[PDB]
């Protein structure tokens, strides 16, 4: 009996990706594989459970799916616990994105463009919440302590953000068996495509911290391939255009960071430059192209609204399924319900590697343990690893990250430490010292005022009591 | 034959302090002690040499004093080399303070209050010059390479700022036998005085980096003494007033840093808080008292002018000496020329410890070497040490610095690394990345403009060619 528990299974698109990958993995598509879907939103949970059951049926997979509103029941004796939950106050909100939208506006009201949580080296929208990410940190630690008692052999597969902060605090403060998951490394394939390189003929590696990873190795036909990037920068960068607001991997910002640091930032790292690329929307469009990227006052509200519409549609689709047993989800909406094709993300390959010894190369957030020698052994970094039934095996990182990149990641590590200290100390003065270092802070009184108004939002009642 | 060479002996007040301490140290006041005074300013050098000779004569000390304008002659076979030189372009300026004054004004012209060199954790005036401190770094390394050849057994006793950056780069890039000197630790005695404690009955220790040191141990009558500070904060802080612009050790800023970090910052560390204490002159007066401290647009120009007047007076006093052999410098100006009393600074005790095994406890900038375990072995820190003829012996630092102070010093260490990278790479883009992290930077174009105008100052011709 293998038990795979999805905490936050109302993330039904992500739930359906995980379910579909399991159902399409021969070693896991068995009667003895039990998938537990747990969520605090009953409508979303029900709808996700109906869609997952019908989906699995159309794939002719015999896995069992169980739904529950009990965190304890989902954790009890689980082999793998995937945390994709995004907490929210149900008295005021329907999903977590809403608390971040509203605090971001408050921040902008007080002169912080894109909110206080948008800082240098961390512009990724929704990554942290009021700096210390209290509700998301709280849930992960609660899961971690429950599983130390109820599931001591389980892996906690952390996907909800902040992955860096949460994986570090869990590891450090509970010793629970937590691993952080992010597929930002998938940006490399955009590089190979733009440079007309067969991905299978490229010898490559990335390393760093979450959303702070760099293409430390890039070789082709027995030689360094970066001169091929240099040629692309000269001849083709002038004509580059993003296909959508998320398309930044080959943007002027990415190449400007590569010029200074010596290696190419990969994936969401490109979103996390200095303020040079982010002072305002016009500056974002200069460095990221027509959309200004995804982390701005136009595109992010547009996207969160798209996700809300999708949640409502999936609830309605679940009702359609109950009314029309004969309909084929894979036929009517083949995008949402793909068939005969794995998603390509790392969660199910990880599970199949640990349990069934299907060895695979992944990029995961684990303790450094001397892999990057100029960083502490206990700091959680995003590293290239091979996973099998004997656990996680860190690759040697070669070539080493450049000196300049090392003194780029150290500040991001220190920001993590200040964020953890702000959480564990319950001390509002720590949040004030974080913002006194913010370039947008003009005065100390500005810091108190913006934090005051944030804490006084009705849905931040628990946060306010935590720091009081 | 012991040879003590003062590079920059035109710092005649500092030269006279060093000369007077030697002349009043029994083990060093000998015929075989040769003091070499070297400086590029002939008038200042001559005047310093005349005053030093007459001074030594009135102390009945037989030490030999030699003046030279040759750096090589001063370094050749020296046992100790004290670097107090402050370079300047003689085509435009008469002393080094002038290049810092003029670049600071340019910075303020472009919206950087107190100049680009005034950054968080480094508000100390004149500490760095255009971030990377090119002329001061250049001289120290030139001395370091000359002495590796001409004086392989010598100690380079670095006193010119930036002490942290220069001691680190010399150690790292040349392996020369450099030790950094700063007496900021003397602030502890202000604490003992305000709290009515006999200094000899206090068990105390400080540690950190240069201008980043903290009173990690403070005990009295077999117990922690910090509760005595707490009582002083409650009953006496409201009525505290600075005696002069340099008096900040017991200021509201110092106590506000102590509240957050858990230990008291000592000496010039109190000048180096966050921008909380430094946004403008009115804010400086709130946190430092009536004068706003010494690092502001009123008090610093007032002080540099006082030093200029003093240089002119000492030149004129030297002429008086030549005209009136019978006058007694110790009688007419006993402040400048004290008798029967050591200065209390660390340079001559250090020399007497190394050469004559007079063991003494000092606070010096040396490689960590595991003393503070959460920092690299090779990073130069300001540490409590015992010095004897067997060299430098680091005390165990106990109690350890607090967690919050550790994540305060790490950013200052990283700033040092960025400053060194800006120097060695000769890359103006590095200075631009430093300022993009500055809270006062509003745009990227602002950075280029302020650096452009700084580099284009006539006296920065060498700096401009270095970075071109
Ligand atoms: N990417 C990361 O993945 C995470 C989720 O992203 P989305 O799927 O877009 O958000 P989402 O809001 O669509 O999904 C999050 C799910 O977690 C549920 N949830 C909230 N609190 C919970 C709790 N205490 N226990 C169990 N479930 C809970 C929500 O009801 C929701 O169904 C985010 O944290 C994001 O940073
Ligand atoms: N405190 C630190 O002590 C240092 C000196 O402070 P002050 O005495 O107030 O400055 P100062 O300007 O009064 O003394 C510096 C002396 O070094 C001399 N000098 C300049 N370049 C030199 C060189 N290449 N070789 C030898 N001598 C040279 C100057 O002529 C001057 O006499 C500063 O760097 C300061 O940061
Ligand atoms: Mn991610
Ligand atoms: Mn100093």
């Amino acid at each position: 009996h293998m038990k795979i528990s999805i905490i936050g299974a109302g993330s039904v698109r992500f739930a359906l990706q995980l379910v579909g990958d399991i159902a399409q993995t021969e070693e896991l598509s068995r009667e003895d594989t039990h998938i537990y879907m747990m969520d605090v939103h009953e409508r979303r949970l029900n709808a996700s459970y109906i869609l997952a059951r019908k989906y699995v049926e159309e794939l002719n997979s015999p896995v069992k799916i169980v739904k529950t509103s009990s965190l304890d029941e989902a954790i009890d004796g689980a082999d793998f616990i995937i945390n994709t939950a995004y907490p929210y106050d149900p008295r005021y909100h329907d999903s977590g994105s809403q608390r971040w939208d509203e605090v971001t506006k408050v921040g902008e009201k007080h002169g912080y463009y894109r909110g206080i949580d948008s800082q240098e080296l961390n512009m990724v929208s929704t990554y942290t919440y009021v700096l210390s990410s209290y509700p998301d940190m709280k849930l992960a630690l609660e899961i971690a302590e429950k599983m130390k008692k109820m599931a001591p052999k389980a892996y906690l597969m952390q996907t909800a953000n902040p992955v860096f902060e949460i994986t570090q605090a869990v590891r450090r403060w509970t010793g629970a068996n937590i691993v952080g998951f992010c597929h930002g490394v998938a940006g490399v394939y955009e590089v190979f495509e733009k440079l007309d390189l067969d991905p299978e003929e490229v010898d490559w590696q990335v390393a760093g911290v979450n959303h702070g990873i760099w293409l430390n190795r890039f070789r082709y036909r027995g030689e360094d391939a970066y001169p091929l990037l240099d040629e692309w920068i000269e001849k083709k960068l002038p004509e580059w255009e993003p296909k959508n607001p998320w398309d930044t991997q080959m943007s002027p910002a990415a190449m400007d960071m590569y010029k200074f640091y010596g290696m190419l930032p990969i994936g969401d790292t490109v979103r996390n430059g200095s303020w040079k690329y982010h002072y305002n929307l016009e500056t974002k469009k200069k460095w990221f192209g027509k959309f200004g990227g995804i982390d701005n006052e136009v595109e992010r509200p547009k996207f969160h609204e798209q996700l809300r519409r999708a949640r409502e549609r999936l609830i309605k689709l679940a009702e359609e399924v109950q009314q029309n047993p004969g309909m084929k989800l894979t036929e009517e909406h083949p995008e949402i319900f793909p068939k005969g094709k794995l998603s390509g993300e790392q969660h199910i390959p990880f599970i199949n590697a640990i349990a069934n010894n299907k060895r695979v190369r992944l990029f995961l957030n684990v303790e450094n343990q001397g892999t990057l020698k100029d960083f502490p052994d206990d700091v959680v970094m995003e590293l290239p690893v091979w996973v099998d039934c004997c656990g996680i095996h860190r690759e040697k990182v070669e070539p080493d990250l450049t000196h300049r990149i090392k003194i780029y990641l150290w500040p991001r590590i220190l920001r993590m430490e200040w964020n953890l200290e702000a959480y564990i100390s319950r001390d509002r003065k720590v949040l004030e010292e974080i913002l006194i270092r913010d370039p947008r802070t003009k005065s100390y009184e500005q810091i108190v005022q913006v934090l005051d108004e944030i804490f006084n939002l009705p849905f931040n009642e628990e946060l306010r009591r935590y720091y009081k």
